Order: C-alpha cells, then structure tokens, then sequence
C-alpha cells in the first residue's frame, strides 16, 4: 500500500546514505593517496605527526601537503595562470584538486 | 459504567491477545523461513550458531542472510530498480523484504 | 510568478513521462488502448495512462511478481509508487527483452 | 451562493482541469517532436543524456536542439529575416518555434 | 522643435521603406496591385502596404514557410512583427532567386 | 533606513559596479589572449573571420582555439592525466584553463 511503498522510499534514501558513505570512502583513499605523495616528495618536517604536535587540523594538513606539491611540482607560471593569482594561500577546494592533479602529472612527466 | 463498556473492552483485551498470538506464529515463520533459505542457499559460513559465535543478534543474522540471498539471486538490474542502487551493505527493511520475495520468485523460476 | 513557473515545470515532466509511455505503449500492447479511442470510450487522462500502466505490468511483469512485490495478483487496486514499482520493473523487462 | 454559482463553479474547475490536461498533451507532443528532430536531423553529441550529464534544464536541451536544427536547415538569410539578426545566441523562445517550423518545413521540402 | 524633427526622420525612414516595397512589388507581383488602382478601390495607404506585403510573402515565401513562421497558413490576420519577418523572409527569398 | 544603510548600501553598489567593469576588463584580456595565440600558433584557416563565417558563437571559437592549441603543445600524457582522459571535445571549462595555461608555458619553453 502507500505505506509500503513509502517506506520503499525511505530505504531508497537510505541506499542513497549508503552511497554517499561509499564516496567518504572513495574521499580517504585520495586522503591516503595524498599522504604518500607528501612521504614520497616532501620534507620530514611536514610530517603528520609533528603538524599533530604543532597543532593543526588533518584538513589542514591535507591542504598544506597539497599547496606545497603544487609550489613543487608545478611551475609558478602554471600556478599564476591556473589559480589567476600567484598565492595559493587561499585556492584550497577545486582548483586546488586540480592543481594536484597537475602536480601529479609534473612528477608522472619528470620520472 | 454500563456493562457495554465491558462489551467492548472484554472482546478488545481477547482480540489484543489474539493479535499478538498470531504475531508471535508470525515470528515463528518467519524465524522457519530464515533458517530454510540459509540452509538450502547460502553456505555453510552463514550458519546461525557461527554468527551467533561470532556474537551479532538474532535480527542481524536475518538481515545479513536475506542480503547474501538478494545479492545472490536477485539481479542488479532489479536491485537498482527496486533499492535504485546495487549494493545493500547497509541497506534492510521494506525494500530487503521485496527483494527477497523477488529472490523467492527467482529461485521458483530457477527451479 | 515563479511557483507557477514550477508548477509547469512539473507539467512539463509528467506530459515526458506520458510520452514515454504512450511512445513505447503503442508499439507494444495494441491499438484498442489508443488515446482518442480510449477517450471516446469515456475515460480521464489519469484514468487513461493508469490503465496502460497496468496493461504493461500485466505485460512484463511476471505475475509471481506482481503477488509477491505488490502483494496481490490483481493489479486493479495497487495503484501509486507500487505501480511505479512495477512499471520500472516492466520497463527493466523490455530492456532485457 | 446559490445553485447557479454552484454550477458555474463545477464547471469552470471541470473546464480548467481539462485545459491542464490538454496543456500535459501538448507538452508530450512537444517532447516527442524534439526527440524524433534530434535522433533524424541532428548528431549523436546532442543528444539528452549527454547534455543532462553536461548539466544542462530540459528546456536548455529543447531550446538547443532548436538552435542546431535552425542552423542546419534554415539558411542564414532566413535567418536574418525572422530572427532580424544573424546571431542565434539569444534568440531562443517563439521566435525560435517559428524557426523550427522552418527547419521542419526544409526538412519536408528536403526529402 | 527637434522633436518634431525626428518625426519627421521618422516619416523619411517609412517613406523609404514603402517607395522600395512598391518600386519591388511593381516589378515582382504584378500592375493590379499599382497604389493608383488600389487607392481608387478604396483602401488607405497602410492597407495597401500591407497587402502588398502579404502578397510579396505569398509569392516568394512558399505556402510551408509561410506557416512555419505566421504560425498560421493565412496571412490574412499575421500583421505586425511577425509580417515583417515574413516580408524579410520574401525579401531573402528574391535575394537567392 | 538610517545613515549607516545608506552608506553601507552606496558602497556596496560602488562596489559590485567595479567588480563588474573588472570582470569586463579580464574577458577584454582574454579575448587578446585567442587572438595572439591563434595568429601566432594556429592556422589561418581557424581565424574568427572563417569561423564566424562558418557560423560558430565567440566562446565556441575561443574554446576550439583553446582545445587546438593544447592538441599542439600539451603531450598526450598530459593531458590524459591533467583531464583524465585522452578526448579534449567535452573538457571545456576550469580544466580547458588548464590545459592551455600547461600549452602557454610549452611554447614559453620551446622558445
């Protein structure tokens, strides 16, 4: 009846909940993907630990490693031309993943 | 008060009862069916007393193995016409019970 | 103005929705459930399109089925998100088919 | 309210469901001519799932498909004439139906 | 008095426009439809512009385009912008003639 | 609406009324930029003229230039890792910004 068709609805929903706890998923994999870049092509200083220790959040973190890969890897023209600004200070988000992405392709092209 | 108000709550507290009586045999299908389709579908891994071992409740046993059946007999292309998305990892209730009368026909057909 | 520039969008949406039936309805049932001759026989839109609806269960969708997801064999009175149930289900048949 | 007010206001929301119906008719035909002109006359790369995965309205699609058929079938010069300009960047809307007429009547002159 | 000036800039610009329809229509249509004999039939300057210009598009819009952009197959009652594009629409049509 | 709302609200229109001539400014440089790299590094046959000609909105012909440009410079790998796949045709946008920034640094780079 209408109820049971409504509380289909509702377990479509919750399917739809579980999906999104797949992409949470799918998220702290390039989390992971992320840190082994940092290990593979960062100083020890900008370990997780001693940000841990300095205090900082795992977001932020996360968003340092990435800005420094870029900085890295990605030429200063690049960064200019892709966030329309030289400072990558506040071009955490989108762009940022973008502008990884093209970090990765930097180190893929420089091996 | 009149007796008629004992007319009406004498018969409602005997069909009260009643109700759960048949809850109660309903439960107990139910529990019957369960301990069927575990036995003649699923393997041996699956068993209640292993799982019980391994300490999950009585509901979760039933869920756990009325998923297996609908992952195994079920297609994805009713799964994701019914819960709309393949996987029900987390995913129990009214869909899982059209699912497995789903399952049931598929299995009769099968045969 | 824009509550009725939704409301039409929703129109726009159902009137998608029958034509997909009607497109696929028409090659598939028969030609005695057209819509003009339907209509000439007295029959509502909504009427109509729940009609073919059911026709098309009662087309793909096997009736194990239909008293097993819908609970019963007759689909004259299961109408709502059940029979969209089963119209996803016949539209996966045909798929198959 | 007397029985005259009554029935004229029977029959008028009588009549006004009806003219809604006959709107969700027109509509459906609408759909259906701007599916058949897009799978005949215009590529596969127009077609609506991928513009929907683009993320583009309904409507967006409809008025697309309309702009490419108005291009391919009408010639530029008639399209200055009806639209009064060359650019079809804008001018989506009746304009654009008196255009897709157009289209459809080179398309029948065509074969 | 500059107002009245761009009137009559105005009354130069549809001054134009007519004597290049009627300089057109005389060479295209036919001598029936000269202002002389239409006036003494008794119709006023804009009628005869006008008809002259749903005869201009019945003549080199054919039928089907005509319906396409009128949105009806008589032009007897389209007038206004969609006549103008009609008559564009004519105007294009001897341009690729 | 006192003293503050009124200064508070000029200065927001003041504002937005820059925001927007700079917002003209950047599409003015933009527009310089195709035109440069179309004259200097792509053939003739892909001059705005022809194109418009041919028919093409403006963003069409600046996107076309784009994806050309990146065809020529930017490698393969590049852009299959940058965009995440080989075909450019649907990458218009942010990451189309990409790939021609990485085509503007190649010819920096060949020269």
């Amino acid at each position: 009846l209408s109820i049971n068709e409504r509380i289909t609805k509702e377990l479509a929903e919750v399917e739809e909940r579980e999906r999104i706890e797949k992409q949470l998923l799918l998220e702290a994999e390039r989390i992971n993907e992320i840190d082994t870049l940092a290990k593979a092509h960062l100083s020890n200083h900008f370990n997780k630990e001693v940000l841990l220790a300095k205090g900082y959040t795992l977001k932020d973190i996360m968003q340092a490693q990435r800005r420094e890969l870029v900085r890295k890897f990605v030429p200063i023209e690049q960064i200019k031309a892709i966030a329309k600004v030289s400072d990558i200070s506040h071009i955490d988000g989108e762009i940022l993943e973008q502008l990884v992405s093209l970090a990765k392709v930097n180190i893929k092209l420089r091996k």
